RNA sequence: UAGCUGGUUCUCCCCGAAAUGACUUUAGGGUCAGCCUCAGGCGCUGACUGGGGCCUGUAGAGCACUGAUAGGGCUAGGGGGC
């Protein structure tokens, strides 16, 4: 038994999604495509209407 | 700082919206609900349909109520004439 597959077993995926393409996450960039949608949001926890 | 404008880069596969309601110094922004998706759980219930019961005041019609209305009759009131 060597390192040679002693690798992370059948799970730990750590592949991120990057919403940075022409498909998949596009353009608008993950659920976007508005306004309001740019540095921040209000909250809403406790803030807001 | 920018509740604004612009821009956001490889591939294939499955599903697939909304542009409504409530509140908002709210109205091209938001929070909750509605609608989308994924995971786990329940498992014949679901849309649609057959049979039966109850709830209803629209279309149409009607004048019994509330009002409107043409002609005639009968008839207080008022008007003209003896
Ligand atoms: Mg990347
Ligand atoms: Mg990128
Ligand atoms: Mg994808
Ligand atoms: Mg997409
Ligand atoms: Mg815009
Ligand atoms: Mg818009
Ligand atoms: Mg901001
Ligand atoms: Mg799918
Ligand atoms: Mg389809
Ligand atoms: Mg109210
Ligand atoms: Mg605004
Ligand atoms: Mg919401
Ligand atoms: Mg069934
Ligand atoms: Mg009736
Ligand atoms: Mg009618
Ligand atoms: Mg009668
Ligand atoms: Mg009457
Ligand atoms: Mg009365
Ligand atoms: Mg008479
Ligand atoms: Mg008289």
């Amino acid at each position: 038994d060597l390192r040679p597959n002693p690798g992370a077993n059948k799970r730990r995926k750590r592949v991120g999604r990057g919403p940075g393409s022409g498909h998949g996450k596009t353009a608008t960039r993950g659920h976007k495509g508005q306004k309001s949608r740019s540095g921040g949001l209000k909250d809403p926890r406790r803030f807001e209407g």
